[PDB]
């Protein structure tokens, strides 16, 4: 599958190559890239299926069984709500020591671990170990504006993640207000770690 | 690069990994082409957002974006031109490819670096565009969505520069005094106004 880090790296190299940037400058950029990278800040926000007709979108949704959406959190969502959600779910490989989230960043998505392990790190202290089936996010997803993260989350091994952007998620909930009220009341039962400052 | 080719690969990648059957994949590929436009597929990530200022300045002072040579930007300060230059994206557009489909929400402003395009409404040519032309709308800083009043199609291979309205708006909030001239000056440089 795709990896955001690798996609973002190639795109960074393209940009250096198309503009004939000088070696030293390029070097500065590649090491600053890997020094400042997080999946959270580099998520894929495109939506390939948005303009497709409802019937063709339904037909696609039927072939998806996204692990993220299997959580108890979604038990009460209508079929129309689950289909929409399943069509905006993304995935990404993550490398050991690669930051999923950097403390103080604005949360851009909720993430689901399909495989691999990760550590929560606040300051220089490990707060938790995350693994297959764990949901990472925040409890106040539907306000909304900015949610400032209270810890770093770093892959410990090679990880396979799924996720939904807060933007896409909020757009969907707005079309299913009834489910949204339950979502607020239910997400915390399934939330393994909550990044909301405080 | 080509957004069209990039997005095509993405669609096919998505089809392969979920092992969708042939007939469905075909309906999806045909639907993609039927509704494709550059405007709807634009890259909206910022590669250099989290880089430090010294680095960002150094990268920017190596760029000379044609879009920014327009009279419209004559009174912009260096920091503002540097910021915009860092979020300028390029895409190639092939002959017969739509830059804009009529009715779509405008996602960016577009500058033709090379090539020529036609503006089409009800199969009628409203305008022919070429090098140096600027395509967009006038009420750019308003938060509301802009519906395009026309189709815009490449006649030859085009090389386009663009800035998302989101990025543009963010840069303009940081330079309120220039944003005011932008808003009044863009008219003189807007070759085709897509606003309803």
């Amino acid at each position: 599958r795709r990896s955001l880090y690798h996609t973002r790296t190639k795109d960074l190299k393209d940009f250096i190559r198309v503009h004939r940037l000088p070696k030293a400058l390029a070097q500065r950029m590649l090491e600053c890239f890997q020094t400042t990278w997080s999946v959270n800040n580099g998520i894929d926000v495109s939506e390939l299926l948005k303009d497709f007709p409802d019937e063709l979108r339904a037909d696609i949704a039927m072939h998806l069984n996204k692990e993220l959406l299997q959580l108890p959190l979604f038990e009460s969502a209508s079929r129309g709500c689950l289909r929409s959600l399943s069509l905006i779910i993304k995935t990404s490989f993550c490398a050991p020591g690669e930051f999923l989230i950097r403390q103080g960043d604005a949360l851009q998505a909720i993430y689901f671990v399909c495989s691999g392990s990760m550590e929560v790190l606040k300051d220089n202290t490990v707060l938790a170990i995350l693994g297959k089936g764990d949901l990472i996010g925040s409890d106040s997803l539907t306000k909304e504006q900015v949610i400032k993260t209270n810890a770093n989350v770093k892959a410990l091994t090679y990880c396979d993640l799924q996720y939904i952007s807060l933007k896409g998620l909020r757009e969907v909930l707005r079309l299913y207000p009834e489910y949204a009220q339950k979502f607020v009341s239910e997400i915390q039962h399934d939330l393994t770690y909550n990044l909301r400052e405080g």
